[PDB]
């Protein structure tokens, strides 16, 4: 899994993430790569390195591939597949047109295929959201940074009352009991479907976290976006059942999305 850093050519800045600076470059003077330059103290590096092989073996066309690591210099590097059109959240917000409903469903289908693959490997994403999905040059959506949440060293992110914790993508059992399962990714996926159909709006925009939790407890959920048909809304709504066991699997959600696609 150890990539020779001499095989990397750093070419551009690609902004920052939870682990700091990310750059764009070439691997073997030919393949586009994103290179995460891990800020010292931001990550459980040893744990990530000892568990990374699992992640490098997660290969599906709709997952942003982890290619390898460079751990013999400061900072260490995580080398991944490069996505030409950046994160899905910015893509939805910056496009000028009102997306065709078929294209929006296609984004949902792409994410659902990646998630069905992760579910088949009993591998949780833990931070599924439009900000963690990327888009390629053909408008194909891919799921990024799956499982990396586990290696974050930052209480504002890892604590359910922290400023960076994905509260609005979390089911009640995560918020009350820290109980993660395949069903917490299902809940997050429903919120992601809502982000896609609302063209990148923040979920529960008018509510504080405590108002959101009270809205949920009373049986209220995110409203049906203008672009989502009643059938599409039934799919995202099924992800938010109060009882984790009543939520569908990604295999079932994919079958539902394909039926709506016709
Ligand atoms: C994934 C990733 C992260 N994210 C992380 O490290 C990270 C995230 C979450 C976590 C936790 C789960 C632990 C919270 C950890 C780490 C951070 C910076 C870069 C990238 C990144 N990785 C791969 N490909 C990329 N492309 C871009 C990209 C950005 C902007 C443009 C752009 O300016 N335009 C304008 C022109 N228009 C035509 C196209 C778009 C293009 C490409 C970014 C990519």
């Amino acid at each position: 899994w150890e990539i020779d850093p001499k095989d990397l050519t750093f070419l551009k800045e690609l902004g920052t993430g939870q682990f700091g600076v990310v750059k764009y470059g070439k691997w073997r003077g030919q393949y586009d790569v994103a290179i995460k330059m891990i800020k010292e103290g931001s990550m459980s590096e040893d744990e990530f390195i000892e568990e990374a092989k699992v992640m490098m073996n997660l290969s599906h066309e709709k997952l942003v591939q982890l290619y390898g690591v460079c751990t013999k210099q400061r900072p260490i590097f995580i080398i991944t597949e490069y996505m030409a059109n950046g994160c899905l959240l910015n893509y939805l917000r910056e496009m000028r047109h009102r997306f065709q409903t078929q294209q929006l469903l296609e984004m949902c289908k792409d994410v659902c295929e990646a998630m069905e693959y992760l579910e088949s490997k009993q591998f949780l994403h833990r931070d599924l959201a439009a900000r963690n999905c990327l888009v390629n040059d053909q408008g194909v959506v891919k799921v990024s940074d799956f499982g990396l949440s586990r290696y974050v060293l930052d209480d504002e992110y890892t604590s359910s009352v922290g400023s960076k914790f994905p509260v609005r993508w979390s089911p009640p059992e995560v918020l009350m009991y820290s109980k993660f399962s395949s069903k917490s990714d299902i809940w997050a996926f429903g919120v992601l479907m809502w982000e896609i159909y609302s063209l990148g709006k923040m979920p529960y925009e008018r509510f504080t976290n405590s108002e959101t939790a009270e809205h949920i407890a009373q049986g209220l959920r995110l409203y049906r976006p203008h672009l989502a048909s009643e059938k599409v809304y039934t799919i995202m709504y099924s992800c938010w059942h109060e009882k984790a066991d009543e939520r569908p699997t990604f295999k079932i959600l994919l079958s539902n999305i394909l039926d709506v696609m016709d």
